[PDB]
């Protein structure tokens, strides 16, 4: 069994992303392209390149580009230090192939928002948010209801009930208005298996902790993404290239 | 002298400029094409409309299509409340005209980030940032030196002076990287008076408190664009459309 | 009663039009931008300009880029040269503002064929050829039967009648098949009255034989532009700028 | 050696050839995207795929998405049928990655035209046109001379002779005007190995004779292609998929 991805699909994998997304006017330079952009979440999910990003298999595989993740720290009183971590900017182009997921999962901090540049893109979520350290949060616009799941949705083999919390649907349109994705809320989204091509999304979101292998003392080490599947809470970090 | 801009140049002017933001695939909604889209930052500004928006004279005029911006208060600690309004999501299209600017100004609590789609940026600005209050701000990567402005640069009549702040200067580019603006910084930008297509550029920032059209009760009221020009300060809101 | 342009008018409208063609990739140097590129059918068609591009009321004007018009002569048997000029490359980008036409005409010797990059394109048109020269003439691929037209088409005053002969209709959209159009055939297309955005369309066909105010001499002062509307079959020589 | 490209291989070769098309709003229709749009000229060939298109290795190996191939036959007097094969409409998105060539080839009848969507086209030419037969030719606008070939071009192993005759070079990228290639010039162009994206050219050129899936029966068994490796000249049609 698969178990990591050679070189040649690894960057065959990236390099059609980042021309896809420099196609697309995304501001993609040399060292956005890196061993860490083409994601697998989970040694299990290596399987996928069993056959293929074409193969419309669903599997939690994505490819991540990141422009900016700007601290914003810099101007901000310092009376704000303690939650300067739920701010900050971060622009990034996702490409997500037919079938495939960013899998079940919420941040703590990260609240985001999604612009649907090329194909269609299908979110799955959780309307209610859950609470992470200090009960008293503040509230303004509710995450919205969505509708119930439509027929035919394939999910990945061993992490079908990991999408049992996520019961509200968005299916999202290039044009369509700018999507939010409060922070705290249970999500996950695909490329419809059927589609022609990749799907290609571009996310505007609070600042992204994620450890690499300090705009302040208190941010480093922080990691703000919380997998519902163990299996792939795990795999996030780094890529097993062969 | 120009008071207002009549209907007809004002509907062609945002038609021409959503027609080019749907071309370069921002997600524009019919609900982003108002009245208050089109901006002349003072009454002595209308004259930009004596002569038009390609006459490449200088005037500080703008048109800007707004696709985001979130609050990101849902979910936040209350404890973090005080300092929300520093923090947000503010996705941008802003479209500028040869020759044209966004005037000299700074924002005590919005930091900014742009990215160039189309034509080029000249952006000047103020290296050191203006001191607000005086209580402990925080630091971490301060605004690059940048280069002395080239010369052939047409500042508006009557509005040089608000420039003389604004030191330093950097031409931005399509595929160029992200740059950010730190919140406090005095900057302006223009589209270069010779260029064959208007200046198309994404701003990605944390909220933009501008009563154009309340998440926090502290919120309502709040005006967080402060010019150096008086002129364009006060008589910057509302469009005067004949 | 407007018998012109104004200056600023052409300007604008020939300068946005151009603005819109780069921002969807089509090759525009400025030579392409010049005083004929923004056409007026008629006099009595600049009335078009009396409330503007964006009024969506019918009028029979429109901008052409054209970035190639190759004879194809070189390389060519002389023994062909008596019919070259049904041959050639021609490569033109074509901006028709909501509810405004391409007046009813055919072709004697040039064969076209329609791309949409932007908006919709409603062509209407004749089936059947008219015999221009010699009766004797080829056939592989006759034109296509199509739809009668929709209800609700508003056609240019003291106008109308011109489309009668052009029963056939069909809508083209951004990534639908080449629609081919033909040498002597009656075609007409404008953009829905009711498009959010300027219809934008390549034209690809043979060379364009259009005199100025040779690649062989009886290629010299060759008209291959016929309208029905004789009024039009005048004005789409020179624009009159005032 | 490889003797053949698995249906994998080129299953994702053709599909990201196809987004990357659509992603640039080229009109890809299913039809399009084929068992014989990837092309690889001669047997020797197929070992691009021992490495991958990623490789940045030279090899005569591209992806052709033909949207249009009119004979435009229909109203052409029959007086010049035996010079119709000369004409026609032919649009196509060729798609090279970094390091690949087109091979070294020239056309009785065909003349085409070059518009780089993405990347850059290193063009390689013989100013000169090759003598077919004897009988006149007619001549307009020959090709221009151009410049020697830069250092560092790398051409395929055992076909490096074959480009001998190609002394004319020139370098052609997005926005730049139409380049045309006229019949009976040898040429051959890549994509540079350095790219960070695969070269993206649309052409434009009269009718492509090469029996790959009758307007004329002269047109019958018709091939306008002649390559200068035999290696690439009978072997070129039919891709080898396993
Ligand atoms: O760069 C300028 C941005 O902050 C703009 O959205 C505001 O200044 C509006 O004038
Ligand atoms: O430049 C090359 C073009 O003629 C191509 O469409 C053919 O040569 C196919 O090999
Ligand atoms: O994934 C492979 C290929 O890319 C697809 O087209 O068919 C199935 C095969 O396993
Ligand atoms: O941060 C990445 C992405 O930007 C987000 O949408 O989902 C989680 C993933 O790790
Ligand atoms: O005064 C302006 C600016 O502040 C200075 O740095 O360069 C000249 C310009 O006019
Ligand atoms: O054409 C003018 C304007 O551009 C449009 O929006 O409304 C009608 C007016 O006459
Ligand atoms: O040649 C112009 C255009 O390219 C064609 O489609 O219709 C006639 C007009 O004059
Ligand atoms: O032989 C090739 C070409 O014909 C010549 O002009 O330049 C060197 C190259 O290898
Ligand atoms: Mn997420
Ligand atoms: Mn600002
Ligand atoms: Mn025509
Ligand atoms: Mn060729």
């Amino acid at each position: 069994t698969r178990t990591a991805i050679s070189r040649r699909e690894y960057d065959e994998w990236l390099s059609e992303a980042a021309s896809l997304a420099r196609a697309l006017r995304y501001p993609v330079t040399p060292e956005m392209v890196n061993d860490s952009a083409g994601i697998v979440f989970g040694d299990d999910q290596y399987e996928a390149f069993a056959h293929g990003l074409w193969s419309r298999e669903p599997y939690e595989v994505m490819v991540i580009l990141e422009s900016l993740n700007e601290p914003a720290v810099d101007g901000l009183p310092a009376a704000g230090a303690a939650h300067a971590e739920y701010s900050g900017l971060c622009d990034k182009l996702m490409i997500v192939h037919p079938g495939k997921f960013c899998p079940p999962h919420f941040h703590q901090r990260k609240t985001e928002s999604y612009e649907v540049v090329l194909g269609e893109m299908e979110v799955f979520y959780a309307p209610e948010p859950v609470t992470v350290g200090d009960d008293d949060v503040l509230s303004f616009s509710p995450m919205p209801e969505g509708s119930p799941w439509p027929e035919g949705v394939a999910l990945p083999a061993g992490r079908e009930d990991s999408y049992a919390g996520l019961t509200s649907y968005v299916r999202l349109r290039a044009g369509d208005p700018k999507f939010v994705m409060h922070r705290k809320h249970l999500h996950a989204f695909r490329c419809p298996a059927d589609s022609p091509v990749p799907l290609v999304v571009r996310e505007v979101s609070t600042y992204s902790h994620e450890p690499t292998e300090a705009p302040l003392p208190q941010w480093r080490g922080l990691h703000d993404n919380t997998f519902v599947a163990e299996a792939a809470n795990s795999g996030r970090l780094a890529t097993a290239i062969a």
